[PDB]
């Protein structure tokens, strides 16, 4: 078939939402397992399905047998796979804080890791992969999340209530500038023992007198990392709450963190992740503090401006990975088309896809994968439609 209905993984990761993707969608689950990532694509730990003839199969076992005819010329030759993972994230309880290199220093890191035969599933395993890991994300529901560096005059007011906190938090506030702020980041990281709990006995206080964000966001955190010295970060990265379909980029080199609610994430093939707190795992400081960028964001930066042409509303991406556009139904069809593989994703409404003779229907939260052969589809009904495609 022309258009291929997709027949996609829910990962059951123990901090999933036993309830988001029933209550979004229909998704069943009566076993009442948290379900914590809605997998749309050709991952090779768990590909999407699509159905051939009766059977089913792998995406990403059909795509390697015909990848120019499925992904297109341009994207076979720069990336020889699916570029992209697209999932529904649905976040029950705050994530870890993280950072992804660059595509350069993720090649450099994979290789020194490689070359101190490092194991792959162990500890300290920074590089996986020499990928980047440019990643957006976009409001299913109200999504909390952290991103980026305040402007230093922003931290520098945040951090004054905490200033008896620790050694670090005076430094920066003597002279706040981009290396002091390297120094408190992995000052507040490397925290132990009495140090740590001075640290931590002084910011829960400041929670009693210190009202509205980011000192809510941090009395959220707290509920699952009462211990975790990532309880500081709110002060000095920006806290910000997406409206449904509103959207933001998460750069390299950039710390982030995802909070409370529903998304789309839209993601390279990478598992290169250093993570920077709110986890248990044993964090690389120095590592860590090399592949970040201290250099403020401001708030009216942070999210993602889209361009809206006829029915399309593009949100531009500055990588070549993937790109993503929402697409407006109506009863006129709409010409959907690229030079890619796509993924259309119904958000919300009711889908109808027609290529030549075939009609295939998505309801909310069902998806459909667009081979680049088949390009381009007509779109109409109610509501709205996701594209994950690429743009080369
Ligand atoms: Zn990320």
């Amino acid at each position: 078939a022309s258009m291929q209905k997709l027949i996609n993984s829910v990962q059951n990761y123990a901090w999933g939402s036993k309830t988001a993707l029933t209550e979004l969608y229909g998704i069943a689950n009566p076993q009442q397992q948290p379900m914590a990532e809605l997998w749309m694509g050709a991952h090779p730990k768990s590909s999407s399905r699509i159905t051939t003839n009766g059977e089913t199969v792998s995406l990403r076992d059909a795509i390697e047998k015909n990848k120019t005819a499925m992904l297109g010329e341009a994207v076979a030759n720069r990336f020889g796979e699916l570029p992209f993972l697209f999932a529904v994230l649905c976040a029950a309880q705050p994530l870890s804080i993280q950072v992804h290199p660059n595509k350069r220093n993720s090649e450099i890191g994979f290789a020194k890791e490689n070359a101190a035969g490092i194991p792959m599933d162990a500890a300290e395993r920074n590089y996986k992969d020499p990928n980047h890991k440019p990643e957006l994300v976009f409001a299913l529901t109200p999504f909390l999340a952290m991103n980026a560096f305040r402007e230093f005059s922003d931290i520098v007011s945040l951090l004054q209530p905490v200033a008896g906190a620790h050694s670090a938090i005076a430094h920066f506030l003597q002279v706040p500038n981009a290396e002091r702020l390297s120094q408190l980041f992995a000052s507040l990281l490397n925290m132990q023992g009495e140090e740590k709990s001075r640290a931590l006995a002084v910011l829960k206080a400041a929670l009693n007198s210190q009202q509205g964000e980011p000192w809510q966001t941090i009395r959220v955190i707290s509920e699952y990392y009462p211990d975790d010295s990532g309880l500081f970060s709110p002060l000095l990265l920006n806290v910000v709450k997406l409206n449904p379909g509103e959207a933001m980029f998460l750069f390299a080199e950039t710390p982030h963190a995802y909070l409370q609610g529903v998304a789309l994430e839209v993601m390279a093939n990478s598992d290169n992740v250093l993570r920077a707190g709110l986890t248990p795992k044993y964090i690389d400081i120095p590592e860590l503090v090399a592949n970040v960028k201290f250099e403020p964001k401001p708030a009216g930066e942070l999210l993602t401006a889209p361009v809206k042409s006829g029915a399309e509303l593009d949100f531009p991406i500055p990588v070549d990975d993937f790109a993503f556009s929402l697409h407006d139904l109506a009863l006129q069809e709409t010409s959907i088309g690229q030079h890619s593989a796509a993924i259309l994703f119904c958000v919300e409404g009711e889908a109808v896809l027609r290529k030549d003779e075939q009609r295939l229907v998505l309801k909310p939260g069902e998806s459909a994968f667009i081979g680049a052969d088949e390009s381009p589809v007509n779109a109409s009904g109610t509501g709205r439609l996701a594209r994950v495609y690429n743009k080369l």
